[PDB]
């Protein structure tokens, strides 16, 4: 749904918009744009429409004066510099012409320098397409901006951080503009900084609405809502070792930049991935092979292995899909059985507050310490349950934090990762002498849910989902999620943005709430960056240790 909207700006407003004939052309992109393009477009889709080669605007390349170049770059000092460079002087046109498409609004200073550039005579197309976000999935977007976390949660970063927060606001609008959405802005009152941010986003959209009246045109697009959240709105979820496929693989395995080696890329273009990603491991291997069985049975007591041997090298390209997913499920279980099982049971008690039987837990340490003193258990794993523990207790004393940092043997460098969580608004240091911090995300403060969990280690429901279901039914408390304005082939759309990242369990809830809690509503979830338990810990790291 979102994923295609981009596909269309790329294909119709760039690749096809420039094609006036059969002449070869060159696609010159930059680091971000390329990513953005990869997500929504198949390579051949573009390569069979006149583009015969893709270059990197940066690392200079061979001059082709006979072909026109199409520039899909982010309007920066660099990029715009290389651009004017390629045409830095006539009789040396790096290319025969130029079709320039800025991913987002170009700064008028460089814009000026360019319009007066030695490049002016070559520009055959000059547009701003406004696409400053990665369509990570058809329901999830990312502004690949992990540094914003620092701006929000590190004090020193307070000011000077304003242009970073103002850039985000504008990117969020590029995403709305792209869906032709002019939503109503809502934010979480309890974290004062949100308001200012909610305002930023608002302005930025106004510019788009003023520069195009049909934005948010009729089709229930007058009910859409863009709810702004701060990461401290649910510190439990992004810490838990989740067990649904995607969330669990990224957590326990080394899938860098979305590539799982033995190598493959976990993308929506996979098709099978899109069917297993949210499933619970327990049944993944089971169902992938059940799905393999229905593939082969479409060509291929005595069993005949002939057809297999026959028509097999013919499908190696497809039978490979299943292969890797079986290796993925394997890897997840190998890791689980090793040490994770034991970690989940403690985490679930802590996150829930109640045990498997629905009983309020007690005698915490009895289970915590045995983990902490296990020298074979990781440092980050220990940190995770210590925060969960504190979060549950609603704050601890300097004294006890001291006792846990000891039993776990955490380098006093990784020790501040705890203390810093406090900057997101989570209560970790008891008294504080200040006022009591509300913890909305605790089960005893959230609507009741049925105590039948089909799995004991998967009882926790992201507080995110509660927000989603309440909003989609218009039962989202304005006392905590006010409108900055007060009151408040279609949508309505619930655009939720979290400054501070999002977990796979939340991305999983966006689909859940959508593929059911319907009313025609479609829930789109976006964030500054995509989280991972350890990764969040790292983000927490850089505050008291840039």
């Amino acid at each position: 749904a979102l994923k295609t909207a981009v596909h269309e700006k790329i294909m119709n407003d760039v690749v096809l918009a420039v094609k006036k004939n059969a002449e070869w052309k060159v696609l010159i992109v930059d680091q971000l744009s390329m990513r953005m393009v990869s997500a929504c477009c198949k390579m051949h889709e573009i390569m069979s429409e006149g583009i015969t080669l893709v270059e990197d605007i940066n690392r200079r390349r061979e001059p082709l004066p006979l072909l026109e170049a199409v520039y899909l770059i982010t309007p920066t000092e660099e990029s715009v510099k290389c651009l004017m460079a390629d045409f830095q002087n006539p009789d040396n046109p790096q290319y025969r012409g130029a079709h320039i498409f800025f991913t987002e609004a170009c700064p008028e200073e460089l814009f000026k320098e360019l319009c007066k550039s030695t490049t002016a005579r070559f520009i055959k197309t000059l547009k701003e397409i406004n696409i400053a976000f990665l369509p990570y999935e058809s329901q999830i977007f990312s502004l690949d901006s992990p540094d914003t976390f620092q701006v929000y949660y590190n004090p020193s970063r307070a000011q000077g951080g304003i242009p970073n927060k103002e850039r985000c606001a504008e990117q969020i609008a590029t995403l709305c503009a792209t869906l032709g959405e002019y939503p109503s802005v809502r934010y979480r009152s309890d974290f004062d900084e949100n308001a200012s941010f909610a305002q930023l986003v608002q302005q930025k959209l106004d510019a788009y609405r003023a520069d195009d009246p049909t934005m948010g045109e009729g089709p229930q697009k007058d009910r859409s809502q863009l709810l702004i959240l701060d990461r401290g709105f649910d510190p439990i979820s992004p810490l838990l070792h989740e067990l649904t496929f995607q969330a669990m693989a990224y957590d326990l395995l080394p899938i860098e930049n979305d590539v799982y080696k033995y190598e493959v890329l976990l993308d929506e273009k996979d098709d099978l991935w899109v069917e297993m990603r949210h499933q619970h491991i327990a049944v993944v291997s089971q169902n992938v092979t059940k799905k393999l069985k229905q593939f082969a049975d479409e060509k291929r007591g005595i069993k005949d292995l002939s057809q297999m041997l026959k028509k097999m090298p013919q499908y190696q390209k497809e039978l490979s899909k299943y292969s890797t997913h079986l290796h993925l499920a394997e890897d997840c279980m190998k890791q689980y059985q090793q040490h994770v099982d034991k970690l989940c049971k403690v985490e679930q008690d802590l996150a829930m507050g109640t045990d498997a039987d629905g009983e309020k837990i007690r005698d915490h340490m009895r289970n915590i310490v045995p983990i902490l003193l296990d020298q074979k258990i990781s440092a980050y794993d220990k940190i995770r349950i210590i925060l969960l523990y504190i979060i549950h207790k609603g704050g601890i004393s300097e004294e006890n934090l001291a006792k846990l940092v000891q039993h776990a043997h955490i380098p006093a460098e990784e020790k501040w990762i705890i203390n810093d969580m406090q900057n997101l608004g989570v209560p970790i240091i008891q008294d504080g002498g200040r006022r009591k911090i509300p913890q909305p995300y605790h089960t005893h403060n959230r609507k009741e849910r049925q105590a039948d969990h089909t799995y004991q280690m998967s009882r926790w429901t992201p507080y995110m989902k509660d927000i989603m279901e309440a909003a989609v039914e218009d039962k989202l408390d304005t006392r905590h999620y006010p409108f900055l304005n007060g009151g408040g082939k279609s949508g309505p759309r619930l655009i939720i943005f979290v400054v501070g990242g999002i977990s796979y369990s939340e991305m999983r809830s966006a689909y859940e709430v959508t593929q059911t809690a319907k009313n025609n509503w479609e829930v789109i979830l976006g964030s500054t960056h995509i989280l991972t338990p350890e990764g969040l810990l790292r983000d927490l790291r850089k505050i008291s240790n840039p």
